[PDB]
C-alpha cells in the first residue's frame, strides 16, 4: 500500500542513476544476506571476496545479452517464444521444463532460507511459516500490478542498504566488545593457536576451533585457502543457471531500454559488490571473534547472522535484520511469481490452448497461476524442510541439476551455426551425467549417499563442472556437422499483441568498460594480495577499511543520485500537497480571461472605474 | 457500499470539489470570449506579452 499511496500521489500531480537502483534490487535475495555469511564463518577472509567475485561478473555480461534482446527478437514476452521461433516444437518443453525447475529452486532456496530465520528468533513454529511464506509474497504480487516497476525497487535498495551501513559501524567503530578491527585481529590469532585443544568435552565436533584444514598454516586471515577457491569455482557455474535460465530477468531484460542507459549496468554492477562483501565479513567474522557457539550444520542452514546481530545488539539489531531479510525476501520472491505466471500465460495457453486470446483472459489466468503456484511452493517447503535439506545444500547443488542448459541458451543469442535438436541431447546428456557424477564421487570417496556426504566441496565440483562442460560439448560437436546458418529473420517476426549504430556503440562500450573491470577485482585482487601469505597487523586494517568505505560510498550513491536526478517530480509533488498553488494558478486564467471581457465591451470598463473609486 | 466512502473520504481530505467548480466557470467564461470577436484577439495580444 506505501507504493500505491506514491504512485497514486505521482499521478495526481504530474537514466544512469536509477536504473542502476532496479539491478541492485533484482538481485539480491535471502542467500546474499545468509550464505555469505555461512563460508566467511567457514573459510575465513577468502569467503564474502570469492563469494561476491564470482556473483558480480553475470550483471555485467548480462547487459550484452540485454542488446541482443533488443536487436534480434524485440517486444517478446519470455525466453521459451525465442527457441520456439527459432528451432520448431521439439525444443519448447525441452526448455520449459528446465526454466520451471530452476524458478522452483530459486524460489525454494527462497523458502528454506526465511523460515529458519523467523524459526529462532521469534519462536514461531517451523512448518507453520514455511507455508504461510507464500501468501505475503502472493498479496503483494496481486495488489500493487503484475509488472511492478521503478518505484517499488529503489524502496527495497534504499531499505537493504540503511542496515548494511548500521552493522559494519556498530562491528567495527562503535560496539563495546569489539569496537575496532585492531580487537577483531586480536580475537582471530588465538582461535588457531597451536596450543589450544577443545577435544571432548571441551568442544564439540564439527565446530569452530583449532588450525582450519587447507588454509595456508591454519589461519582465518589468508587468500591462499583452499576450501575458498573450491566454492569460488562453484559459485561462477552455480550463478550461470540462475542468469540464463531463470527467465525471471528476460522479463527485466525486455522492459530495459539499453539504448540509453548502458551506463546503469556497470554502475549496479559496481555497488552491489558491497552488499555481500560489507556484511558477510562484519557478521560472518565477527561470530567467529566472539566464539559464539554454532554447529555447522547450524550454519549450513543460515543461522550466523541472526547469531551475531542479537548478541551484538538485541533485540532492536534482531528486529532490524528481520526487516532486511523480510524485505529482501518479498521483492524477489515475486520476481519469480512473476516470471512463472508469465512463463504459464504466454508459452502454454496461447501456442496450443487458445491461440486467439483477447486482453480479458490473458489477465485472468495470469492472476490464478500466482495463487496456484504460490500455494505448491508453501507445499513444497513442507516437505523438504522435513527432510533435513538446508539453505547452503541447494545453493552448491543448483547447478547441478540446471547448469547443463547454460551453454544452448547462450548458442540460441550469439552463433548462427547453432542446430536443431542439439540441444536436444545437449540439455539432456548435462544433467543425467552430471547427477551420475556427483552421486559416484560422493559414494566413492565416503561410502554413503546422504545429505551430509553430498554438500562437500568434493562432489559438488566435480559434477559442476562436468554438466556445464559436457553440453556444451556435445552441442558444439554436433554443430560442427550439421550447420544451420540461420539468418535471425524468423525470431523478429513475432505478434505484438541510424537505430542500429546507437546499439553497436553501446555493445562495445559495454563490452570494453565490463570486462576491464572483470579482469582487475577477479584476477588482479586475489594475485596481487596472493604474496602477503599471513595477513599481518596492518593490512587487516587496510582489508577492513576497503570493506567499510565500498559500503559508505556505493550506499550513499544508490540513496541519493535517484533523488537528484528526478528533483522536479518530488518539487512538484511537495507544492501540491503543503501549499495551493494550483488553486491561485488557476484563478489567475479565469482573470485574464475576464480582462479581455471587460476590455472588449466599451461602456463596461468605464463602470468599472466608476466603481473602484466608490468603495 | 463502497462509493459512499470513496466520495466521504475524498470530501474531507482533498479539495476536488473547489476543483470541479472553477472548472464550469472557465468552460462558461471560454464560450463568451470565443463569442465576442474582438476580445478572444485582445486575450491573444495579453497572453504573449506577459
Amino acid at each position: 500500500v506505501f507504493t500505491s499511496f506514491l504512485v497514486w500521489l505521482e499521478k495526481r500531480y504530474v537514466k544512469t542513476g536509477l536504473i542502476a537502483s532496479v539491478i541492485v534490487s533484482q538481485w539480491t535475495w535471502a542467500a546474499t544476506i545468509l550464505q555469505s555469511s555461512n563460508v566467511a564463518w567457514q573459510y575465513g577472509v577468502s569467503g564474502p571476496f570469492w563469494y561476491a567475485s564470482g556473483a558480480t561478473i553475470q550483471v555485467l555480461l548480462f547487459g550484452v545479452m540485454a542488446i541482443e534482446i533488443k536487436r534480434k527478437a524485440p517486444n517478446a514476452h519470455t525466453v521459451c517464444e525465442i527457441v520456439k521461433a527459432r528451432w520448431g516444437t521439439a525444443t519448447h518443453i525441452v526448455f520449459l521444463v528446465f526454466c520451471l525447475a530452476t524458478n522452483v529452486v530459486v524460489t525454494a532456496m527462497l523458502l528454506l532460507g526465511g523460515s529458519a530465520v523467523v524459526n529462532a528468533l521469534t519462536g514461531v513454529n517451523l512448518y507453520a511459516a514455511s507455508f504461510l511464506i507464500p501468501l505475503g509474497v502472493v498479496v503483494y504480487t496481486l495488489a500493487g500490478g503484475l509488472k511492478a516497476t521503478f518505484l517499488a525497487s529503489y524502496v527495497h535498495s534504499v531499505i537493504v542498504h540503511v542496515a548494511l551501513v548500521v552493522f559494519v559501524f556498530l562491528v567495527y567503530t562503535s560496539s563495546k566488545e569489539l569496537g575496532s578491527p585492531s580487537v577483531v585481529y586480536d580475537r582471530l590469532k588465538d582461535m588457531v593457536a597451536k596450543s589450544r585443544s577443545c577435544t571432548e568435552p571441551l568442544s564439540h565436533h564439527g565446530q569452530a576451533c583449532g588450525p582450519v584444514d587447507g588454509n595456508f598454516r591454519g589461519s582465518y586471515l589468508t587468500m591462499l585457502s583452499s576450501g575458498g577457491a573450491v566454492f569460488g569455482l562453484i559459485n561462477i557455474v552455480g550463478n550461470f543457471g540462475t542468469v540464463f535460465v531463470d527467465n525471471g530477468y528476460w522479463v527485466s531484460a525486455i522492459a530495459a531500454r539499453p539504448s540509453s542507459t548502458h551506463k546503469g549496468y556497470l554502475l549496479g554492477g559496481l555497488v552491489w559488490f558491497a552488499v555481500p562483501f560489507s556484511l558477510a565479513t562484519s557478521l560472518g567474522l565477527g561470530a567467529l571473534a566472539l566464539d559464539l557457539p554454532i554447529s555447522k550444520d547450524e550454519a549450513d542452514r543460515g543461522l550466523v547472522p541472526p547469531a551475531t546481530a542479537i548478541a551484538l545488539m538485541g533485540k532492536s539489531g534482531s528486529l532490524l535484520l528481520l526487516t532486511m531479510l523480510f524485505m529482501a525476501v518479498t521483492s524477489a520472491g515475486s520476481s519469480e511469481l512473476i516470471a512463472v505466471s508469465s512463463l504459464f500465460t504466454y508459452d502454454i495457453y496461447r501456442t496450443y490452448i487458445n491461440p486467439r486470446a483477447t486482453g480479458r483472459q490473458i489477465l485472468k489466468i495470469s492472476r490464478c497461476a500466482v495463487l496456484g503456484f504460490g500455494c505448491f511452493m508453501g507445499i513444497l517447503a513442507v516437505v523438504l524442510n522435513k527432510a533435513g535439506v538446508s539453505l547452503g545444500w541447494m545453493y552448491l547443488a543448483m547447478g547441478v541439476l540446471i547448469g547443463s542448459a547454460v551453454i544452448p541458451i547462450a548458442f540460441m543469442l550469439l552463433w548462427s551455426k547453432a542446430n536443431a535438436f542439439g540441444a536436444i541431447l545437449g540439455a539432456t546428456s548435462g544433467c543425467v551425467f552430471g547427477i551420475i557424477t556427483w552421486l559416484t564421487t560422493a559414494k566413492t570417496q565416503y561410502g554413503r549417499v546422504d545429505l551430509d556426504s553430498t554438500g562437500k566441496n568434493g562432489p559438488m565440483l566435480a559434477g559442476n563442472l562436468v554438466a556445464i562442460l559436457t553440453g556444451g560439448l556435445i552441442h558444439a560437436v554436433c554443430s560442427l556437422v550439421r550447420p544451420q546458418n540461420y539468418d535471425w529473420s524468423t525470431t523478429r517476426e513475432i505478434k505484438v499483441v541510424l537505430r542500429e549504430e546507437k546499439l553497436r556503440r553501446a555493445k562495445a562500450w559495454i563490452v570494453k568498460w565490463g570486462l576491464v573491470f572483470t579482469i582487475l577485482i577477479v584476477v588482479i585482487w586475489p594475485v596481487l594480495s596472493l604474496p602477503a601469505r599471513v595477513f599481518s597487523r596492518g593490512y587487516f586494517w587496510f582489508w577492513a577499511i576497503v570493506a567499510i568505505a565500498w559500503g559508505t560510498i556505493g550506499s550513499i550513491v544508490i540513496i541519493g543520485l535517484p533523488l537528484v536526478e528526478s528533483w522536479d517530480t518530488i518539487k512538484s509533488v511537495c507544492m501540491g500537497m503543503f501549499t495551493n498553488d494550483r488553486v491561485m494558478k488557476k484563478l489567475d486564467d479565469l482573470n485574464h480571461r475576464l480582462r479581455a471581457l471587460t476590455m472588449a465591451v466599451p461602456e463596461a470598463e468605464k463602470i468599472y472605474l466608476l466603481e473602484l473609486e466608490k468603495t
